[PDB]
């Protein structure tokens, strides 16, 4: 069903897995390509690790209200494709994802996920009685997988 | 880790399990839409999670349901005045919830408290293909949960 982009990675309070599988139909359609126009669905599985308790997250919890963008670059190429992910549910639960088309065809790509904190959408209790001790990250978190091979559908 | 006071009993509505609590007003960063700590009577919280029926939408039982739009309507019983207060999603030491600092504008006594829970709309997508998708669908009109004759008795803190 699901194919890893690479090994799972910890970054700050986040645990970030990247997977891909067949392109999907989404309701509403969102920002990404239609199923027939796409090569795959790409998905960032983002959850809190143990350090997330500093912001009030339980370990393993989905972290919502993030802003996630993927950068897809053919190795040796002068151009990078930028793809906004949206939050969504599949049968396997919440994630950030998008239908994606590899613009340079089958080959070796570098894949980066850029993960921005919630900002003014999501609040934090900061008082001592009920509050958390941590604060959201200010610089976007970057997870990168080198030498991902896109070899067409595996489904 | 801190004292929480009940608004009635936990209620199920659609795929949601909804409980209300309140406690001392809090400091929020950023401040959001609601009253400041020193201007409010309490912090009011809606704890919204998926029940067993939430699996139809791909939610795990008990998990927080994000991207909802939650508003509270607070009406003193016998009064025509209805206060409306938007809740925002946020984390406290006990985890995610929707909440706001609120003021009971008509003083001590009986209030009807309604939580109006709008579905995410264009903010949250659903896979709907057969292979990876879900067969449940979000609600067009808000889910409403109400506790009648909640008693505001003043701060214990
Ligand atoms: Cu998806
Ligand atoms: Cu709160």
């Amino acid at each position: 069903d699901e194919f890893p982009i690479g090994d799972e990675q910890d970054a700050g309070i986040l645990t970030v897995a990247g997977v891909y599988f067949q392109p999907v139909d989404m309701e509403p359609a969102g920002n990404s390509l239609s199923k027939n126009e796409a090569d795959c669905h790409m998905e960032a599985d983002i959850s809190a690790n143990e350090k997330g308790a500093t912001l009030g997250y339980g370990a393993g919890d989905f972290v919502p209200y993030l802003h996630v963008k993927a950068y897809i670059q053919k190795v040796g190429s002068s151009k990078v494709q930028e793809v906004a992910f949206m939050p969504m549910n599949a049968s396997d639960g919440p994630h950030y994802g998008a239908n994606v088309k590899f613009e340079e065809g089958l080959g070796k790509y570098n894949i980066k996920f850029e993960i921005k904190a919630p900002g003014n959408d999501y609040l934090l209790h900061v008082d001592k009685e009920t509050g958390v001790t941590g604060r959201f990250w200010t610089e976007p978190i970057v997870v990168e997988w080198k030498d991902f091979e896109w070899t067409g559908p595996q489904w």
